[PDB]
């Protein structure tokens, strides 16, 4: 019996397992339970701490995957596949794993806290993307990641009730954080230097977090990547998360009283709430999602934005960054003419079409203006030009722009800044080339899934991966991810810097698309509330 | 004796004319033809009646009076704005037009220009020395004609509706000239079935009004609109601010001491002239660049619609068009208004001026369209560099007010029958007194066109000698032929797709594509939108 993977928490005894990787082992403590299983009456409802057991609880495997919806617009294609639940699914899922160094360490070392994206619809801590045993191993971290509750089971809201509050999923998060506070020296783990960074709609999290004071207290610095707590797509108001509610109960059979409407929704097994949920959204679209944080006063006591713009952000580091080609693997998803398996070259009826699309629910007006400012007047039909533009609608209005704010907001107030742009485009990438470097494809880099021998990545492609893990790690032990080579400066509202990361040296360049997110970040706000 | 060749008989009696001297030979002049009747005391705001016939010969010797203007006094002295400025004695005794002709007589009918000056529909006149026509008709052997039109209150001041002042009375003057060469050029070798109308400025709004008024299109066959055009947001105004502005005029003037039309304007003909000239600015609603407070009325008359609404409703099928536009159309009225602009020092503007001369350059828009503005001229990964915003605000004006009204008009008439060409003037002159910063400003192409550095007592280059004969053979060209070209790089056809046009200075023909393409989707296909919702 190896004694480094045995481990004694506040709620009992675990036993982890021992992995291998290219650089030595590691130890795992997998599908560790954080919280009671939110079943039955406990389903909506905010999580409560996991009783203490007895005995040793098995934490040699990845636990279950909360809920939730499983893409099937690809079949057995790998570059939908991955993101896809590789474990059963439960409504018992509220599980976390760490990985340590072998031996574990004896002297506090950084924590990084994973927080996956997903629209907050799916996602899950065992994704084969998530892997934590190369970055700890590489640069002796202690990694956390935990499962969180997507859907209606995390986010269904009926504001103002008590059977259904919202933002459930997103104080399971915090749960698990004040976990890490709590445990994460039985592993070695610094709980003073806690790191979180997330991807997608796991930076939106984090960027709220950022956002809630009971959260800001659990960790001291934060990565939001390619996401951000201001994006169209990641706040919903009270009346229509009380809407979506409403009408995901009637399309269950349970009519239409919320405490009616709540027990009936309970006695609905998990997999019909998936089945309907994607049916209350107002119009068809894409990068909207039904069941998101709602904005109540409580979690988010106002709008994301109106928080960040009132923000004292001195004493907070932030790395942030985008991948080359946002947009473009959302388009195959909704946007007509649109296909993996053609070059998707569309007409301007089409783009036109994409645009509503892509940007929903908003006056004609608002799309025309839109329109205006993405049309070449000189070349208005040219397909390639199209395509590429609508991909930029779609990138530049639900993520490069929402990230530009928070990142000129949070620079201008205090907090030090830095911006990326991912720009290599993996050679093992399945999707085809007019993609780009597709949304989520920097993920494996940061993980030093390269490093596996297992996979066909290149040589060059290892050292660039070893290069994002220290950069990353060089930010989470000191709030600066230079080696103490070309700098990486900060990001300022003025000089807007930030850096591009692919295989060949860093260049710094200036502005996230400066002309672009004017327009969505400036004139177009204005636009709608006249 | 006499001359025969300086003696001509138009359809009112006899007129004697004089040889002017060229530098490349012997040119006729009539200048100073009396076409309509004095617009004076009781016809004070009245359209114009033809000219009653006389006795005995006329002598159109010499250039008739300056319609009553305004005289610019910004910068006194120089030359700049002086050239500009009325070179006769100020008179509402001012419809008088001009005829140059070959020396001898054309014995074969010859093609027809008719000059329209611009100047805001508030100043101008065809005896200005930018506008000598020698040296056309002497280089092209053309028949080159221009009027003097009623300006300002004189010419456009409206009481919509009103019998004694029914506006656009201006433009009668100019129609009234038009069916003057009709009848009468003929008599001076021109051929009246081959007439090209050209202005500039308010002459090229002109030009484009009468292209939309059938009355008028009856009376020409090509038409040339140079940095201007009648759908342009200070070529028109509405009915109502037309007598708001005119019911302005009279209570700062004294009249009346307004219910009934016929009394105050009865009140407005027994104010001097120069009293209404003082006062005509004060009407304009706010503080403002390129606006001017009497300019043509909408009322169904003459202009049964808006131009936009014409123009874009037409068949322009059998038609020819030159339009174009300077390099540098509104660097020129920033300095008459724009807060921080001068001619005399590098008018280099903060931020804070920049806003400030947006509202000044679009003036009388929600603040939702000024901040549109602000979106689309502002460099935002510079957006202070005062430079740039020099630059910036320089385009805001010359888009709004010319470049994009030109374009918008050219891609309509192109799309809708009508062969069109395009330029862009982009010489600076050596002889220029305005600040380098300026570029090629608003208006100064002109003396190109009309040969003026041929004079050999202006020390124009010899390079720019060959620009003006190359730019006089494509304008005389367009006017015989509706093709600029010769019968050497090709000037191609404008087009909505392609837009293509060419540039014009020292260098060979480029053809290039798009009048500010992008800028000026914002002011003609977004802009609108915005101030409708
Ligand atoms: C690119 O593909 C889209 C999607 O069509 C599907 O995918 C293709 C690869 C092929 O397998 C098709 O048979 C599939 O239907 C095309 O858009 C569709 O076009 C068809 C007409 O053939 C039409 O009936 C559908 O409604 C369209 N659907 C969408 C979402 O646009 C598109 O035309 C292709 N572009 C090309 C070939 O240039
Ligand atoms: C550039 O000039 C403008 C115009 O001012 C006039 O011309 C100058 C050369 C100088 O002789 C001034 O005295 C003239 O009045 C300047 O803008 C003016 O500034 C003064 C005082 O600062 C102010 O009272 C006026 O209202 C301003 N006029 C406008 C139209 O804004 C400007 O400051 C000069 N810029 C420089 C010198 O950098
Ligand atoms: N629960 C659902 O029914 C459901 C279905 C589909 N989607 C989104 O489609 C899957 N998807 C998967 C990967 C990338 C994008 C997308 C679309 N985004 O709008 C969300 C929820
Ligand atoms: N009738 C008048 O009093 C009057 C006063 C001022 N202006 C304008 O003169 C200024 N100005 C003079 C020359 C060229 C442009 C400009 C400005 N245009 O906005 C016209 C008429
Ligand atoms: C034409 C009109 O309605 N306006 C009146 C007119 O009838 C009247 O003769 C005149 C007397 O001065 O005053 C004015
Ligand atoms: C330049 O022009 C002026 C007037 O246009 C003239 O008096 C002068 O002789 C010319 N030449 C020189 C060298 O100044
Ligand atoms: C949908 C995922 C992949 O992107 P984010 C919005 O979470
Ligand atoms: C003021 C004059 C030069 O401009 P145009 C509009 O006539």
């Amino acid at each position: 019996e190896d004694a480094e993977l045995l481990v004694t928490v506040r709620g009992g005894r675990l036993r982890g397992i021992r992995l291998k990787t290219p650089g030595g082992p590691v130890s795992a403590f997998l599908g560790i339970p954080f919280a009671e299983p939110p079943m039955g009456p406990r389903r909506f409802l905010p999580p409560e701490p996991k009783q203490p057991w007895s005995g040793v609880v098995d934490a040699t495997t990845f636990q279950s995957v909360c809920y939730q919806y499983v893409d099937t617009l690809y079949p057995g294609f790998e570059g939908t596949e991955m993101w896809n639940p590789n474990r059963e699914l439960s409504e018992d899922c509220l599980y976390l794993n760490v990985w340590t160094p072998y031996p574990r360490p004896t002297s506090p070392t950084p924590v990084l806290v994973w927080i996956y994206g997903g629209g907050f619809y799916s996602g899950a801590s065992s994704l084969d993307v998530y892997d934590g045993r190369f970055l700890v191993q590489a640069e002796r971290t202690v990694l956390v990641s935990m499962n969180y509750r997507v859907g209606a089971f995390g986010f269904l809201a009926l504001p103002g009730s008590r059977e259904a509050p919202g933002n459930v999923g997103l104080l399971d998060q915090r749960l698990a954080l004040q976990w890490v506070q709590e445990n994460v020296a039985a592993f070695g783990g610094d709980p003073t230097s806690v790191t979180l960074f997330g991807e997608s709609a796991g930076a939106a999290s984090v960027g709220m977090h950022l956002l809630s004071p009971p959260s800001r207290g659990l960790f001291h610095r934060a990565v939001l990547q390619s996401g951000a707590p201001n994006g169209p797509w990641a706040t919903v108001g009270m009346g229509e998360a009380r809407r979506r509610a409403t009408q995901l109960a009637h399309l269950v059979g349970c009519p239409p009283n919320d405490t009616e409407l709540v027990a009936c929704l309970r006695t609905r097994p998990a997999q019909v709430l998936v089945n309907h949920e994607w049916h209350v959204l107002p119009q068809e679209s894409v990068f909207r999602f039904s069941f998101v944080p709602v904005v109540d006063g409580d979690f988010l006591s106002d709008t994301p934005e109106a928080l960040i713009n009132a923000g004292d952000f001195h004493g907070l580091q932030v790395l942030v960054g985008v991948v080359k080609d946002e947009g473009s693997y959302f388009l195959v998803y909704g946007a007509p003419g649109f296909s993996k398996d053609n070059e998707s070259l569309i007409s301007r009826a089409e783009f036109l079409a994409g645009v509503r699309v892509g940007v929903p629910q908003v006056s004609d007006l608002a799309a025309e203006a839109v329109v205006l400012h993405y049309t070449d007047w000189l070349h208005p039909e040219d397909p390639a030009r199209l395509r590429e533009a609508l991909s930029d609608v779609v990138g530049d209005h639900n993520v490069v722009c929402p990230v530009a704010q928070l990142a000129g907001r949070l620079a201008a107030q205090g907090a030090r800044v830095y911006a990326y742009v991912f720009e290599h485009r993996a050679s093992t990438l399945s999707w085809p080339l007019w993609m780009g470097v597709p949304h989520g494809y920097e993920i494996e880099f940061i993980f030093g899934i390269p490093l596996d021998p297992s996979r066909n990545y290149t040589a060059e492609e290892k050292i660039f991966a070893q290069r994002l893990m220290r950069y990353w790690a060089n930010f989470a032990r000191t709030g600066d991810p230079n080696e103490p080579a070309p700098q990486w400066p900060p990001y300022t509202a003025g000089a807007q810097q930030y850096v591009s990361l692919d295989l060949r040296p860093l260049e710094v360049r200036r502005g996230l698309r400066a002309q672009a997110c004017a327009f969505w970040n400036r004139f177009l706000p204005k636009l709608l509330s006249a």
